[PDB]
Formats: structure tokens, sequence, C-alpha cells
DNA sequence: TACGCAAACGTTTGCGT
DNA sequence: TACGCAAACGTTTGCGT
């Protein structure tokens, strides 16, 4: 049950038994084994609570996220948790919702648990909530979703979503559309309005311009996908093309199409980004920008252990590249063969 | 920084900011908010690690999972781990990817971070894991993903997944099918020879005849919906629909039908099993068993603190039930006027 | 050579007066 | 009335001999 009853058990001293079960000092064989035996009768499981008291370290870390069934943020999650494991630490997983109160809860238990580190996502960055963070600058911690690094006590992972952005963009182009509309995330968010400018200053070097009943906002959840393509080709005049700003709200675009009689890409061409795990079996098989969810994980893990086991003070920030990904989505233009 | 710091500073014993903290006793207002006070500018934060080594109970719960990104899974984690929160307690979340080295190690971090009960879901339920299981009998367990009772030392949450394989069956088969196929997940899960077996049992009563060329094991993943969609219209006899055991599977199978220049449900209809989120975006919106995720997990969240808070020492079980979504994915049979 | 003493980590709580 | 003493929870580790 207790240190003291191997101890016992055993013969020795506790910082006997201690010592065999940490390696950190020599001990006899016979004594070694006498210690196991004991051990094994006894049924031990050494308390890591006891032990976190005094060495002053859980060897646990806890992710701050926005919610994880999304699979965007699933897919990131399974990633992180992947890292821990291996390095020997355990997940706390906290979904906030996008709410000041349950981050400002969660925060507070995690911190009373002390874990060694944050991993941060919580999508959106109110003041309040850039503030309440500051006040845990004492944990160590890092911002996997900013685009710049909006501040100075955190670490930082950037994905590079407006240079994606612009890549989407480009890629229609190059493909000869010029009517092109765009259903993008919030913009409260980096995956949102930072997409979503990317692409629009593609459009701009194309002199290709948007028509405001051509832009229509989603919030990354299928439904919104759905009534946004069906607004957009609900219309006297419509794009050929369409720019989705994430595969899930994609998958709604393509199921609205269909519904409504519009075929992919013959009749509408769409792209979407994120590259989730499914989107090449979407029907289509979907041509998206990829965003490399596993190395923001890992990536965002190690700079972590870095600030952790390094005791590093100086505020981080590694960059992250998107990739385009050819499908079947995606048909030329008319204007193709003009270029 | 400690209760030590904060009692000096208000001039009170320590005994006295734990019981202001903790509303264990009566204090003076005035005692109370001086404690109050200090405990803001020393920036206190309790610690959780202090507290559940003398109170013994750590406030949190392990989840010792297959894995988390699997839409199935993801639904269900997220559900947990609203239970939790809302009832205060923290979420541990270990992926053991089947695998009993790996189930083994969380396992055991587990027991050491002394967990107050532990959610599993582990998917394939060989001896050795079973064995290791009742080594920790110890701690209050609930299984969430057998059909039967397994064991004795445990909770159980039970699907009925042999009722869905029926119903989804039957369906078919009042639809006018009677050339139907099969994609079974693994047989060592309950999810997947449960589903199966029910579904047979309804082709028999019908005395229909499920030919070996027309049944096709899936893992789960839409991958493997793929390839078996593909095995199965790539025959000279087609069935006419097919029985899918796992939604993500499903969108597989959509997807190679498209590919194929088949038609759902016009040349071939498809009736999956979940009701993940997004089946209802799939192209066609899939026709599906529905699985409750959310009821399965707060249900199982239940059992767990009953055991845990009252103290239970009896096994419960309990069931949950399925329920059969019609979308547009089925079309009627040859026989469905003959009936 | 190989091991043990005892203090400390940060809290909670029975008995007090 | 309203609060404090001090022991304990389960470990780790400096100094020993
Ligand atoms: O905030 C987001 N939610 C879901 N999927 C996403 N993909 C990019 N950003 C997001
Ligand atoms: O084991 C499973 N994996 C993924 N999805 C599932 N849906 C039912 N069972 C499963």
């Amino acid at each position: 049950a207790t240190i003291k009853d191997v101890a016992k058990r055993a013969n020795v001293s506790t910082t006997t038994v201690s010592h065999v079960i940490n390696k950190t000092r020599f001990v006899a064989e016979e004594t070694r084994n006498a210690v196991w035996a004991a051990i094994k009768e006894l049924h031990y499981s050494p308390s890591a609570v006891a032990r976190s008291l005094k060495v002053n370290h859980t060897k646990s870390i806890g992710l701050l996220a926005t919610s994880s069934e999304a699979a965007y943020f699933a897919e990131i999650i399974e990633a992180v948790e992947k890292n821990c494991f291996q390095k020997g630490y355990t997940l706390i997983l906290g979904n906030a919702w996008n709410n000041l109160e349950k981050q400002r809860a969660y925060l507070s238990m995690m911190a009373q648990k002390r874990v060694d580190g944050l991993l941060v996502m919580c999508s959106e960055y109110p003041e309040p909530l850039l503030a309440m963070l500051e006040e845990y600058r004492h944990i160590p911690m890092v911002v996997m979703d900013w685009g710049e690094a909006k501040a100075d006590f955190t670490d930082a992972v950037i994905d590079n979503a407006f240079e994606g952005g612009y890549m989407a963009g480009r890629y229609l182009i190059e493909r000869g559309h010029r009517e092109i509309g765009v259903i993008p995330g919030p913009l409260e968010r980096n995956t949102g309005a930072g997409r979503l400018a990317g692409f629009m200053k593609a459009m701009e070097e194309a002199m290709i311009k948007v028509p405001e009943s051509w832009i229509v906002q989603g919030d990354f959840e299928p439904e919104s996908g759905y009534r946004a393509m069906q607004q957009i080709l609900s219309q006297p005049h419509r794009p050929t093309a369409v720019f989705c700003g994430g595969d899930i709200m994609a998958m709604g675009a393509l199921c609205a199409a269909d519904e409504m009689g519009l075929r992919v890409p013959q009749d509408v061409s769409l792209i979407g980004y994120d590259n989730v795990r499914n989107a090449r079996y979407f029907t289509p098989a979907l041509t998206t920008i990829h965003q490399p969810k596993d190395s923001l994980g890992e990536t965002a893990f190690n700079m972590l252990l870095d600030r952790i086991v390094n005791k590093r003070e100086e505020p981080q920030s590694i960059e992250v590249h998107p990739r385009l990904i050819e499908r079947r989505s995606v048909a030329d233009g008319p204007f193709r063969d003009y270029r």
C-alpha cells in the first residue's frame, strides 16, 4: 500500500525502496530483489501525487482547446497526445467552447493541478482572454493558433494561413476562373480571416473583383457550408468556382450543390482548406490546401518541453507551411486557354 | 506562493486561510476579507497536489481510449469531457491504439496519478487485457464498449449493437431487397461482430442467403470502405444493396461507387451505422442506424461517479438503444411491390 | 561498501481554549 | 465567539557512518 509497507516487508529503509524504484543510487542485487518482491506482493503503485509534491513537477500537460470533435481539431489533439505519451507526459484535455467563464475555470483548475505547461488553442483571443492568459505567464505555455505572435509571454507556432489563402486563389486563377466566390470561416480566428485575406490578395493581383453577394460567412461547421453554397448558387449570376475556408464546411457545400442538382466540378469547382483525413474520400475527392496538423502538434509540444526542461525565458515562434493538394473537385475555367 | 505566505500576510493562521478558502467553518467577515486580499496580491493558487495528498482523491478521471480522431470516438470523448467539467472533474486522455504495452503503460501512469475512476474504451478485449484490467479492480471503472458484461469487476454500458444490426437488415428487407452485401467492422469488437450478427439474424429470418463474395471485412476506416465496396461491385453478380457497419467506412463506400460510375441509391442502396455528426451531409445524405453517443458518455460517467461517491461495490450494467434514421441513400428494391 | 535518519514538500483537520 | 497547534498524508534527499 505505502512505501512504508514495502520497506517493512523488505526489511530495508524506505530510503532504500525509493532508490531501487528510481535507480537513483547503487543497491545490492539481493537488496533490490527483495524490494521488488515486496513491491510485488504488496501490489505497490508509487504515488505520483506524493512524488510531485516533493519533486515539484507533475509530468503532465494541459490542453486548453475550443472543442475536440471537429475533424480539424481532433487531428491536432491526437497528435499532441502522441507526443506527450512518448515523452512520458500525461494529457489533460479541456474544451472551453470559446467561453470566457469556461476558459477562466479550466485555466484555474489547471494551475491548481500544477501542470508543467499549457498548450493553448482557443480560436478567438479577445482582450479579456488575452488578459487571463498573462495572469499565468508563470506556467510555461505555447499558443498553436495565431498567425502572428499576439504576445510576448508565450511561444507560438504560426501556420502561414495567408500564404495558403493565396495559394488557393492562385490555383483557381491558373485553372481559368475569374468568377469566384468564397465561404470563409469566422473572421475572429486566424484560420478564418487569415485564409481569406491571403485569398483576396491574389484576386486583387489578378484584378478580380469579388462581389459581396458572393462572400458568405461560415463557421467551420457543415451546416454553414450547406447554407452558404446554397445562397451562392441560388442567385441569378453565380461564380464558376468556390473557395471554401474549411474542408468540413466544404463537405457541406458539396451536399447542397448536389441537392440543387449542380455538378461538381462540372457545374461548379470547389476548393477547400485543411486537408482533413477524410477529404480524399469526399465525393468527389476534395482538392484542398493541406495544413500540417501533425507537425503543428509536435512542433508545439517540443517548444513547450524546451521551455520546460531547458527553463527557457524568451518567447519563441515557429512557422509551419501549407501546401496545395490537387484532387478532383476542380476543373478548368472559361479562361484557361486564354493564358 | 504558499498557504503559509498567505496566512502571514493576513496575520491569521493557515488553518484559517484554509477554512475561508474551503468555507469549511465560520470566519469573521473582516477575517475572510483579509485572507482574500492577501490571496489576491500574493496571487495564490491553492495546490491540488497538496490537497489531494491529504484528502485522498484527485477529482480527476482517466479515459483509456483506442484513439480519438475517428469521428465515432471523437464524439463520445467530447461528451465524456462535457460531463467531467460540469461535475468539477479533470479529464486525462489516453489513446492505447489497441496496443497491450501501451495499455499497460497508460493504465499504470493513471493508477500512479491516482485517478478517482477509469472510463475504458479499448475496442478489443483479449484475455491479457482482461487480465491487466482486473489488476486494477481497486480503481473504480466502467467499460463503455462491450455488448455483454465481460466481467464482474466493472460497470458496463451496453449498446444493443445486435438489435441495431437487425434493424438495418429489416429495413432493407422491407424496402424490397434480397440481394444484399455487407461490409462489417472488425469481428474482435462489439460494434463489429455484434452489428453483423444482428444483421445476419434478419437475413435468416427472411431466408436470404448472403454469398461470401458479398461480405467484405472493413476496419472502420474509409479506405477500407472504399476497397470493400469496390470488391463488391467489381463482380459479375452484385447485390442491390449494401449494409455498411460504420458511417465513416460508408463514406468510403460512397466515393468508390461514384468513382466506378455507380449511382447511389439509384444503382446501389447503402445503409450505414453510427449516425456521426456529418452523416447528413454525406452525398447523398446517409441513411443509418443512430448510436446514442452522447448518452453513452453521460451514462458511463454517471455510473462511475456513483461508484465513486456512493462507494458502490456491485457491478452494474446499463443498456442504451439504437434507432434507424432514414435519409436518402436507400431506394426501393425489386421486391417492394411484392410484399 | 552499502544503506539509514530525519526533515521537508503544501495542505487539512481533530481537539483544544 | 472565533480562531490556532500540531500531526499527518506519501514521498525524496542531504548528510551521515
Ligand atoms: O476554428 C476552426 N475550427 C474547425 N476547423 C478549422 N479549420 C481551421 N480552423 C478551424
Ligand atoms: O471501433 C470503432 N471505430 C470507429 N468507429 C466505430 N463505430 C463503431 N465502432 C467503431
